[PDB]
């Protein structure tokens, strides 16, 4: 399933939901903006 809003994520590897995109100078999913 898709990472959610606050889920740990790899910055080279998007796995967050639609509309939420791992941060690159982050480490979770934040609202894709």
């Amino acid at each position: 399933d898709c990472l959610k809003f606050g889920w740990k994520c790899n910055p080279r590897n998007d796995k967050c939901c639609s509309g939420l995109k791992c941060g690159s100078n982050h480490n979770w999913c934040k609202l894709h903006l």
